[PDB]
């Protein structure tokens, strides 16, 4: 087959459905492109930014420069700045709604509650807020300071980045006048910069591009990844099931799918409620069931059990379709990216029915729009599970053929940083000892989506996750590329015997898995916390360290505002496909080349999934050689 | 040679030195691009948004929908919404600057003071601030409550919008939902929408901009040009010299550049200074000499006279190549766009010393960065003032032969409503009679910057402005548009008869010329005043009132973010050359054919200034038979 779909059997087994009932699809939709790609676009040497425009550069035409008179370099840095405005606004979004989740729970107007105390107090006393009075006054207060974080500006100092960003960064941050403001203010002067006739230097772009990466980070993401806990509680390793086997036609059947998991919890709170069950079973389902999709359902499964209700994470973006394809889904609730704008038709073919929850989230022929508000959280849980019964007696049962996959995969998840810290005796000297020694070469941050661009749905990723762990590197992974390696069955205890000799034996003597499920591209800030952790407790640099990151699918620009943060924070950065700039020589000589004397990091490219882990290995062990390991 | 350049004569005479230089200039840049041009993105339906791409639409070849599933209007409308949160942020980035200006201003930090107390007394009482103690209290009050203007959450209302805009089109707004958040907020969410499966619908993403519109001038425009007011003083109408010839080679010239004008009025404040002049004569000079360029210097000629120290308005961003021509230029100060990134070699050749003054414009070859801080601007200026004497000294003075077009065009600037209010006696309705009787038919505010696009330099927005004042059309103009008709003549008395015959009357006998300046695109919110002001004189919506707006010659999204503005406040609003949208029918259908059952306005489109005109006065007075007139 010339058309690339998945490694996945039930991606495969319900594309079959969807081309037999010949609905457009990602799949199908490739192959048109292909026959007319620009390979100025391809290289990032084209420019849609004003009306002298569209430019290219072409130096054998005379077309060296755009009409304003920028270079290719400068070209290809600003697009790619300005869609990472996009990946930062989407992190600033959910931390303003995590924030403002937080307070008006601790005013009693959301069904949810303060669950981790401690790390609501300690969070207090590590950023130096008043802790007098009760937890909700201590969270207010949490969440005011975090708002403050959002919107401080140019002049304002940071705090978070203080408190969880190591020593030796802070220094070389410094040196490079790189520490941001919040991202509200970064978000606004990076777009300010693109706009024509403004910053056309690509230095200064890149420049740009890493502090916002900064400012994701520290003024987004780690606050949003605390409060989340906060509210639902800090993962801890669990069981789960996970691919599109787990449906079952016969009930009434609510998935949640976004980044923000809100709505979810509220559905998951109010399905085990009798009354809903009731309902359930009073319109001919045998009961009411909750599932996640993507990154929301990611958010959930770190942190809540599989039970009669909630039955676990569904897939990546790419298993949308297929999914509405088993004719089974009764609810599909979307609260963010990815909701692929032409999954109006397949609801419609398939008898479910689409909701909208954010304000973000549009496209034709949705059904419903119930825009979060966190005080109207839970009517409308309350109102998707009317919609849902309803769609089930009226639009889906005995009209719609249900096709579920027998596949179900089990995958261990909810690994964070305290649940690595308990796995190794309370200390991370152990982990540290196991890489000193040889058994564990290095660790590698896996914090990606998946795409089609370079294979089928997760071929690099899942291929590449192999060959590391057979190396005898760690992978703490994140995103749909920790959804892609779950279903694959890289996330439990049989996957040890997938691992090299040292990584086994690490493995079996802690009851780990090879990759640990970390969670969303979101928590490339927690994950930032274990790699701190680790330079923090030798006392190097995390440049300097057996470590690496790979976006080895990468699709938009949630995963290259996290690759920016990783090039600013001093690691070696694999991204692919290549994200448009190959067209633009000094741009990809800064980035591959030259960063290392600037950042400690850099960006390093391919889809061989041997030749990208090797790569990544070849750099581990230059790292343990200067270590004297 | 067949290479578009200007109607300016000054600007041709000195494109020819560009070209016999052999220097690289925007003019014969153009010309390469004409060979490859897309025709894809010129119709905007091409998308660079995700690694799925470049995709293109194109049904003859069976390309209907981009890989993740998106039509030709969603992605049309998405491009055209990611490209105008960089207009917005630039706006925002602005007003933020001014109120921290006079914030710092008020507590005795800048070399600026309150100019215009009774503006600060008066807009205190309408925002309903506190206004005990001094005035440089209330400017704080007044500082403060502007800032939280730009940071207010979608769910929190704001108070500019009710102030300012007129009770039917807030009804409207309020009907249609697009009340915005402040515009910090507004422009992250409409960045979040953009990101590849969020918002795909190109209804949502064109209600999104109108939103973003709305967002700009009642949260960003309006409060920085009244504060500017406050700091600078009200323009009120006095003489200006105008292009090229205002250049004499004998001086020490500093040119500020940009949309900011602080620098540039530091400047000022610093060469009347007689040590500086001094130091000047000193270095072999005759005495130091400061001009303003594009928005910047538009904004200090609004509110400025001319005399031995500021000596006028170079012209628009096009000029700026043919400006460093002269050899008469000692420094250029940069502050935001236009500063095209090539400027650098030119510099070199013809002796002219480059300065940043902001952190947003970076480019190869810029000598020297002051980043704008209140607190500094009068040692910025100072040292400026340095850089420029040693570059006379060094660089230019008796090196460099200049070559200044003779050219000099007196133009009338400084109107602003107030302005408007004392011409006709202190009261809008004396206009309005005429309006009534016909004498003038209607009023178009000419909002745009310059392009080649569509023609030479300046070419359509001199013609249209001419067949619009020959139809009886009063105009009042902003941007690089108004600093095209201010080069051309058609601002000071002697234009009165190039109007037609009920226009030329009404201005004789106001003593008025038939174009108003009211300054730059910025003024776009001051604009919406006068409008304002007529709706409510004649009880009418602002859809009904026989105006339009025009931007002619439109570049970036500066004038776009007005044009969706002029559409959301229900006015026919022609955009020129086309926005890179019409290979999108369903999103040509509502801009251009829906909108008026929606907000009243509507995109009109073409380069004919006859058949644009036309098209104009058929609205016109489609409106003026509606109100019976
Ligand atoms: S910004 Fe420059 S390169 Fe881009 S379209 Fe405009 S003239 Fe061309
Ligand atoms: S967002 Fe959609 S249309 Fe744009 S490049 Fe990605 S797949 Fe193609
Ligand atoms: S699709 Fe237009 S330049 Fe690539
Ligand atoms: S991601
Ligand atoms: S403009």
């Amino acid at each position: 087959m010339a058309t690339k779909t998945s490694i996945h059997p039930s991606v495969n087994e319900l594309y079959q459905r969807l081309a037999e009932d010949q609905l457009s699809n990602c799949f199908d939709r490739f192959d048109p492109q292909e026959k007319i790609r620009c390979n100025y676009c391809e290289l990032g040497v084209s420019c849609q930014l004003c009306s002298n425009g569209p430019c290219r550069i072409n130096e054998k035409v005379g077309a060296t420069l755009g009409v304003c008179g920028i270079n290719a370099d400068g070209m290809a840095m600003r697009y790619m700045l300005l869609r990472n405005v996009m990946g930062t606004s989407t992190y600033t979004y959910h931390a303003y709604e995590a924030y403002k989740t937080l307070k008006m729970t601790a005013l009693g107007n959301t069904p949810f509650t303060i669950t981790d105390k401690d790390k609501l107090y300690q969070m207090a006393k590590d950023l130096e807020l008043n802790t007098e009075g009760k937890p909700e006054d201590v969270a207010v207060r949490l969440s005011d300071f975090l708002i403050w974080e959002l919107y401080r500006d140019y002049d304002e100092p940071g705090k978070m980045i203080e408190v969880y960003a190591p020593l030796k960064r802070k220094e070389v941050w410094r040196k490079l006048g790189i520490y941001p403001a919040g991202p509200l203010h970064e978000l606004k002067d990076a777009a300010a910069s693109c706009l024509t006739n403004v910053d056309g230097d690509y230095v200064s772009l890149a420049t740009k591009g890493l502090r916002l990466g900064l400012s994701c980070i520290y003024g987004a993401q780690i606050g949003l990844e605390l409060v989340q806990d906060i509210l639902f509680g800090t993962g801890m390793p669990h069981e789960m099931d996970v691919d599109l086997g787990i449906f079952d036609a016969d009930y009434i059947n609510i998935v949640f799918n976004g980044h923000e998991p809100f709505v979810g919890v509220a559905l998951i709170l109010a399905a085990k409620e009798a009354v809903n069950q009731d309902k359930a079973k009073a319109a001919g389902a045998k009961s009411l069931r909750i599932y996640g999709s993507i990154e929301s359902g990611q958010e959930v499964v770190q942190r809540f059990q599989k039970d009669e209700v909630f039955r676990g994470l569904t897939g990546n973006w790419l298993t949308i379709e297929p999914m509405l394809a088993t004719g089974a889904v009764d609810v599909l609730a979307m609260d963010m990216n990815c909701s692929p704008p032409n999954l109006g038709p397949l609801a419609e073919k398939y008898g479910a029915t689409l909701v909208s929850v954010s304000r973000l989230v549009r496209f034709p022929g949705i059904h419903h729009f119930l825009d979060y508000k966190p005080s109207e959280v839970r009517e409308i849980a309350q109102k998707i599970i009317d919609i849902a019964v309803d769609s089930f007696k009226n639009k889906r049962h005995g009209k719609i053929t249900p096709k579920i996959p027998a596949n179900i995969q089990k995958a261990i998840t909810g690994f964070t940083p305290e649940a690595i810290l308990k796995a190794l005796g309370g200390s991370i000297n152990p982990l540290i000892e196991v890489i000193k020694a040889g058994k564990i070469k290095g660790a590698v941050g896996l914090i990606n989506c998946t795409t089609l661009k370079n294979g089928p749905q997760d071929y690099v990723t899942v291929n590449l996750a192999k060959e590391l762990i057979k190396r005898d590197i760690l992978i703490l992974s994140g995103g749909c590329g920790n959804h892609a390696l779950e279903v694959a069955g890289l996330c439990n205890l049989d996957a040890i015997n997938l691992a090299g000799p040292g990584l086994s034996e690490v493995c079996r003597n802690l009851n780990i898995p090879p990759v640990l499920s970390f969670g969303t591209c979101t928590d490339t800030g927690r994950i930032s916390l274990v790699v701190t952790a680790l330079a923090n407790a030798l006392n190097v640099d995390t440049a300097d360290l057996p470590v690496a990151v790979t976006a080895p699918m990468y699709m938009e620009q949630k995963a290259t505002i996290d690759a920016l943060f990783a090039l600013a924070y001093g690691l070696y950065t694999h991204v692919a496909p290549d994200p448009p700039v190959m067209g633009a020589p000094n741009l990809v000589k800064l980035l591959t080349r030259d960063l290392p004397s600037i950042t400690g990091g850099r960006i390093a490219v391919g889809s061989d999934p041997v030749k990208v882990a090797d790569d990544i290995l070849a750099h581990i062990n230059d790292r343990r050689a200067k270590l004297g390991i």
